[PDB]
Order: C-alpha cells, then structure tokens, then sequence
C-alpha cells in the first residue's frame, strides 16, 4: 500500500522499541526508557546528517515528563516552540499528546491546551505498529508533518511572527 511505503521512507533508519511497558512498570520501564533514548539519539544524529535537526528533547528523572524545544523553517526563517508531553499510564499502546502551549487557541488542529489534533490516519497507524513506535516515531510521524501544515498556515495569516 502507498500508505505502508510513506511511513517505512519517513522511518525506516530510527531504531525500532521493542518493550511493552510504561511509567508504572519498574524494570520494563527502564528498559523501554533505554529504547527511546537509544532510537531518539539515532533519529537526532540521522536529522543533523539532513542538514534537519529540528528539535531538542529531555524527561524527568522517571522519563514519565518529556519536555524542550521544535524549530521550524519557513521562507529560510527559523521558528522556535517549546513543546511538551506526558506520558500516559498505558503507553506504548496509547500514544501520548504533544502539546506546543504558545498555539493554544491559535489554529483549529489543536484542543484546549495546546495539545495537537493529527489526522485520523496517525492513530491506526500508531496502533498497527504497537509496540515498535516510540517518541521519535510520533516526532517523525507526528509533529512533524503537523508542522509543516500548520505553522506555514499561521504565518500566511499574520497568527504568529517571527
């Protein structure tokens, strides 16, 4: 299917999760947390290589907590938005909900709060992969593409400057 091909493309060199576990989960929570450093840190230095390094990000001490920084590039101009997210008590099954608070109420693809509304195909997508998909998996598959709608969008229409 096309739709198979587009995500394989867009994440096909970000290491796969495998461990079913989250916050609560003690020693499986730790490992999983070894997954998402491991495939976060890969997808980074894969995003500096394509001249695209385009976010920061960093949790807690628990890894329950994830918090830092997106930069967009729009007309060679670069925007900058914190970004935030916590972790549900049934990920990696459930995605979690990034939120980027400045937007709050600033675009309709958004819920109170800031927390980013994707399309209705981003879920089945997530829930087809479960559990190999982690948080560089809902940056590359997630707020990115959102990004590239929503902030050329916003600027178009005088929302937000640079």
């Amino acid at each position: 299917s096309m739709a198979d091909e587009a995500t394989r493309r867009v994440v096909s060199e970000i290491p796969v999760l495998k461990t079913n576990a989250g916050p609560r989960d003690r020693e499986l929570w730790v490992q999983r947390l070894k997954e998402e450093y491991q495939s976060l840190i890969r997808y980074v230095e894969n995003n500096k290589n394509a001249d695209n390094d385009w976010f920061r990000l960093e949790s807690n001490k628990e890894g329950t907590r994830w918090f830092g920084k997106c930069w967009y590039i729009h007309d060679l101009l670069k925007y900058e938005f914190d970004i935030e997210f916590d972790i549900p008590i049934t990920y990696p099954t459930t995605a979690p909900e990034i939120a980027v608070p400045e937007l709050d109420g600033k675009t309709a693809k958004m819920y109170r709060g800031g927390k980013i509304e994707l399309t209705d195909h981003f879920k089945p997508l997530w829930a087809r992969n479960v559990p190999k998909f982690g948080l560089a998996h809902l940056m590359a598959l997630g707020l990115g593409p959102w990004l590239a709608v929503e902030i050329p969008d916003l600027i178009q229409k005088g929302v937000i400057h640079h």
